[PDB]
């Protein structure tokens, strides 16, 4: 129980962090999808004293798509609730953000929703 | 990182302190003018560290979660952006609020908006 | 088959619309949370000749959350696809923006994400 | 609504035609700066027919689809935010532009970004 752990979306991504106990996210993250390959660093931040009336977890992460196999020049931040329990979610929403020039700046950033869970594919 | 690296603002007067490291790093701290927020909180965060230098901006991100020694909003902001180097730097954003909720209330837990930072040179 | 029809989110809100010939989307919405009650007026757009390659359909549409009941003085848009088949699905995200004072504007616009499909909840 | 009716200039350059309608309508053409894109397209969209008269803006919201009698991209555009009237009335928006994809590449199929609109007068 709890964030620290291996945690797969429904693109089937994997990722795989630690929490630690004054707040640092720290880990990996493979993306099944887009210009990435193998694993890539990770790190954020989450709420370590969540309030005890059944609320989630805040929390966020970023990674840089740069790892000794590719560089996307582009970084992805993830923002959204740990949810406990027998059936324990991550639930978020991410912005991808390209490098680009100014001028096309207004076609930078993607937005989505990924929901993770512990159960790996098969 | 010494482009990165530095104090910023935003346009609401709130203040980003950051260290840009060889590896990819960014960490510091941020201070927020409005919210439910007071100090400073740590930060923590990814750059690309080799980007392109066809006239691209560097991409990055960072987050905070609202919580430090004096104070806990149960939330956590995501900003997405890139930094724009020369002589007038500016790292444009767009980031994502996420408050902690009940389950009942989750479609309401994130709020959506854009900030622009200037460096103080 | 199609758009025109009524369908259910993840919530149980109910989205009745007529799709036009070319490109209109008209209907009501009725949300099952938030500062709503009853149907609401909404208006949109979809793309009338989608691509031939298996993509989806582009569309949007707004309610502003006025109505004889109540106003909440605020606007949601829905921006998404329409995908086909058996299991017609319209996904979307969502910008809930409020009314508020320019000093507060930083906290106006609510993020999500809704999926639409055709079956009733029970 | 005299406030809203009129035409409006965004950042990039794109032009926003719109008659406000006493029942709530939005009616009106847009043309895009950037994109794919080129001419008017038809708009639509809602806003608050009786806002606060507190200092708030009023909330609105419209769509593009963006296909014309010329060129059709496979995408739609909407855009949430509010009008704030007074002699430098603005429309102050973020926006969510999908494209039409595969469901293999839906992941990547909406962009999101923010457009201020100035009213020409
Ligand atoms: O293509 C890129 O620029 C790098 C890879 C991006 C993968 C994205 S991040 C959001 C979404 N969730 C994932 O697990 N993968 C995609
Ligand atoms: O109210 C909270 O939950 C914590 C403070 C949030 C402040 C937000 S983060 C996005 C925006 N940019 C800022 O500098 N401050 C606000
Ligand atoms: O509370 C308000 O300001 C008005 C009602 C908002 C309901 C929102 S719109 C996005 C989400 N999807 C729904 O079906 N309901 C909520
Ligand atoms: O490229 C497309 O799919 C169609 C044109 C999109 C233009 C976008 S809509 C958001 C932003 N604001 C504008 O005025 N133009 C761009």
């Amino acid at each position: 129980a709890g964030i620290t752990g291996t945690w797969y979306n429904q693109l089937g991504s994997t990722f795989i962090v630690t929490a630690g106990a004054d707040g640092a996210l720290t880990g990996t993250y493979e993306s099944a999808v887009g210009n990435a390959e193998s694993r890539y660093v990770l790190t954020g931040r989450y709420d370590s004293a969540p309030a005890t009336d059944g609320s989630g977890t805040a929390l966020g992460w970023t990674v840089a798509w740069k790892n000794n196999y590719r560089n996307a020049h582009s970084a992805t931040t993830w923002s959204g609730q740990y949810v406990g329990g027998a059936e324990a979610r991550i639930n978020t929403q991410w912005l991808l953000t390209s490098g680009t020039t100014e001028a096309n700046a207004w076609k930078s950033t993607l937005v989505g929703h990924d929901t993770f869970t512990k159960v790996k594919p098969s």
